[PDB]
């Protein structure tokens, strides 16, 4: 029900190739742009890929305000279902809330062959901190600045963040965190040492909470939050390809 046009570079991306699929999920207020280089690299290597645009994302923040986390889940379920028609083995990877949605999916779908969450969020104390300051909360908050080490990169993201959406995110994370123990599939967890948006300790929470026997944390020493576009991008791609091949 978006009323604004999809921004250039924020379109969903599909590639139909082999019988192994990768679903790529972008983050909160973010767009497919943050995940596109990964998507193209995986498609080139012969994977069928689906990079959806989350409902209310990549248009305008007014559109986002109307959406709930169930809408964002539905956008990822559509992508999953699209892969399931073309693929017998499926991996899911995501940045930030895209990582949260990756964990969410694996909690609901045991058939998922492996997950690659990247700076995934299950606990962001800054949200409660902003809600408890005593002041009237604006309907729309000025968004946190783009967090990248590479100075020449610009994340495509909303300049304002609806308060309603932030509350929706907090609810999504709370449920996702609570059910981490349902995940048993292999997990490759990337975390930026210097993430100024999602506390790096989230990676430890996820690592300890999931029940997976095959799990690993890989630390990114040359990236901030938006690692998929940052200096460690080629290593993320290389390590993920290794992970997919090992489990495909
Ligand atoms: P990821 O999904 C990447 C999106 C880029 N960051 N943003 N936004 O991050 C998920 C969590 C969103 C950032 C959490 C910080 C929000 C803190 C604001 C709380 C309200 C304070 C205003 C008074």
């Amino acid at each position: 029900s978006e009323q604004y046009p999809v921004l250039s570079g924020a379109e969903p991306f599909y590639a139909e190739n082999g019988p192994v699929g990768v679903l790529l999920v972008h983050g909160f207020t973010g767009t497919p742009h943050s995940m596109r280089p990964l998507a193209e690299a995986y498609a080139k290597a012969g994977y069928t890929v689906c990079l959806p645009r989350l409902k209310g994302h990549g248009t305008h923040y007014e559109d986002m305000e109307r959406t709930t986390f169930h809408d964002w889940v539905a956008s990822v379920e559509e992508g999953y279902g699209w892969l399931k028609q073309r693929c017998q083995t499926i991996f899911v990877t995501g940045l930030s809330m895209g990582g949260t949605l990756t964990l969410y999916l694996a909690e609901h779908h045991p058939d998922i062959c492996g997950i690659v969450p990247i700076n995934a969020a299950v606990d962001i104390p800054a949200i409660a901190a902003g809600m408890t300051g005593g002041g009237e909360l604006p309907r729309y908050l000025d968004s946190i600045g783009s967090d990248l080490k590479n100075p020449d990169v610009k994340e495509l993201a909303y300049e304002k963040t609806p308060t309603a959406s932030l509350l929706q995110l907090a609810r999504l994370m709370a449920q996702t965190k609570a059910k981490l123990d349902r995940i048993v599939c292999p997990a490759l967890i990337f975390v930026s040492d210097e993430d100024h948006v999602v506390p790096p300790g989230n990676a430890d929470i996820i690592f300890q909470g999931i029940s997976s026997t095959e799990k690993e944390i890989v630390r990114l020493r040359n990236s901030y939050h938006v690692a998929t576009l940052d200096y460690d991008q080629p290593m993320i791609i290389e390590r993920s390809l290794e992970f997919f091949a090992k489990h495909a």
